[PDB]
């Protein structure tokens, strides 16, 4: 079993119509195969674009590849590799990941917290009846409150200016955080603001100052006899020790990861989903029929309705396939000498899963470039199915998403409540939203407007 050297690609030329980096590397697989590497100075990066090899990296050898590479921008955002998402493997990451996951067991109620913020969201949108608006902000408020309650048992009231403070440093960090090491090899894709690094520090300081103020004030509120939220879980763990792993700054960075991920991922997917529905009125009408028939207008949707709003479930699965939140996940790193397929991978090598490539494998999916929720239903439309093994929207293995349950609950309920109450149409001017996307740390959609109107079937 002597392993082979990885294919090494010496240069990455400009190629027309290749779009974003994840599609560019995907298309290069036709010439170099499903796994190949590039070198920058002393650092080697391997890109993996087939599900079998990806599952080896993520699952079968998940521990070998559970590291995270060091990057200047990621260092800034994670306060030098604290927190969860950008923390290297080891004792700090394992502890804070375990505690974050333990916190979600205290909400088994999650549906109730979410529905309360969605009702406020719908009330706010109904006030704009007849207008064409960007719904980013209202949705941002609802999911921000959900995660604030999970983290602190606090919620913001409509109009609180802190919501705008958070939205603006969120946008500022995301716009200046580059997680793609290879960008310098494909300079025509390196798109960042003028003074990127200082602007990133500027916005991160704002975030760190606000969270530290919350955490410091929370020391006065914490009691060991009531552990109901994430900061409680972290503070109790410090007391009950490990104690060096739970520094104030470690706790602050972990809270920051959850606070940011809990808002920017789900808000993005909601916007993507609505955009796809504006481009596919046929699907939208079938979603209205499904909800009117299985829920009606007597009551509001609940999580139990996931068993009967099957096309809605399929639509979300299809958005997560076609515009993945993380089309190249978060970069991995080999913690030890290891292997992928028949190839040797040295300790320290950066390993990137091209999830875009998995989600557009023409041999594992039928017409992968088009929005077809029905691929996740049987022919009758009566049961959800998994048509492909090349589908990993939340990752897998040791570094898999820890917010999946929350995300799926938020996405289902938000969409269901919105479809029950509102007609969602293209604006008066013809403008449809661009589906091209903006490949930042989250795969964002260009801002767009939607004509929203209370459905008159919802008259009473
Ligand atoms: C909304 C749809 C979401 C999708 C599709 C998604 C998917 C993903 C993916 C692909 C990764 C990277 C896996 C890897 O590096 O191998 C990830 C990591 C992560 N996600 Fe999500 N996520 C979503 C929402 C959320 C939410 C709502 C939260 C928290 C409330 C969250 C928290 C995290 C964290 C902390 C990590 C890093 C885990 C680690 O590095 O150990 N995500 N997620
Ligand atoms: C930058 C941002 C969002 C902007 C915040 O102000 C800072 C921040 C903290 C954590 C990051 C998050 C973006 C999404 C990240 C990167 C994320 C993530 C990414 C994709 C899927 N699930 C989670 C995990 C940690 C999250």
């Amino acid at each position: 079993k002597s392993l082979l050297s990885l294919p090494l690609v010496g240069s990455l030329p400009f190629l027309p119509r290749h779009g974003h980096m994840h599609n560019y590397f995907f298309k290069l697989q036709k010439k170099y195969g499903p796994i190949y590497s590039v070198r920058m100075g002393t650092k080697t990066t391997v890109i993996v674009g087939h599900h079998q090899l990806a599952k080896e990296v993520l699952i079968k050898k998940g521990k070998d590849f559970s590291g995270r590479p060091q990057m200047a921008t990621l260092d800034i955002a994670s306060n030098n590799r604290k927190g969860i998402a950008f923390a290297d493997s080891g004792a700090h990451w394992q502890l804070h990941r375990r505690l974050a996951m333990a916190t979600f067991a205290l909400f088994k109620k999650l549906e109730k917290i979410i529905c309360q913020e969605i009702s406020t969201l719908c009330d706010m949108l109904a006030t704009h009846n007849g207008q064409s608006i960007d719904i980013s902000f209202p949705v941002f408020v609802a999911v921000t409150n959900v995660i604030s309650l999970i983290c602190f048992n606090t919620s913001y009231k409509n109009g609180d200016p802190e919501l705008n403070v958070i939205q603006n440093y969120n946008e500022g960090i995301i716009d200046n955080l580059s997680k793609d090491s290879l960008v310098d090899l494909v300079p025509w894709l390196k798109i960042f603001p003028n003074k990127t690094l200082e602007k990133l520090k500027s916005h991160v300081k704002i975030r760190n100052d606000l969270l530290n103020k919350i955490l410091e004030n929370y020391k006065e509120k914490f009691r060991s006899d009531s552990i109901t939220n994430m900061l409680d879980t972290l503070m109790q763990a410090k007391m009950n020790s490990d104690s060096e792993l739970l520094s104030d700054n470690h706790i602050l960075t972990t809270i920051g990861d959850i606070f940011g991920a809990g808002v920017e991922t789900t808000t993005s997917v909601v916007k993507w989903t609505l955009a796809f529905l504006l481009h596919n009125p046929q699907v939208k009408k079938k979603l209205y029929e499904e909800i009117d028939q299985n829920v009606g207008f007597s009551r509001t949707p609940t999580i139990s309705d996931r068993n009967r709003l099957l096309l809605l479930e399929a639509t979300i699965r299809e958005v997560l396939r076609l515009r993945p939140v993380a089309p190249m996940l978060i970069p991995h790193k080999a913690n030890v000498d290891s292997s992928i397929g028949e190839f040797a991978v040295d300790k320290g090598t950066e390993v990137i899963i091209n999830l875009w490539a998995l989600h557009h494998n023409e041999k594992e999916w039928h017409q992968p470039d088009q929005f077809m929720p029905e691929r996740f239903l049987n022919p009758a439309g009566t049961q959800l199915i998994s048509p492909s093994v090349s589908y990993l929207p939340f990752g897998a293995g040791p570094r898999s998403c820890i917010g999946e349950i929350l995300a799926r609950q938020e996405l289902f309920l938000i969409m269901a409540w919105l479809l029950q109450r509102f007609d969602l149409e293209v604006p008066d001017d013809g403008q449809l939203p661009s589906l091209e996307g903006i490949p930042k740390v989250v795969f964002l959609i260009d801002s767009f407007k939607v004509k929203i109107k209370v459905r008159q079937a919802w008259r009473e």
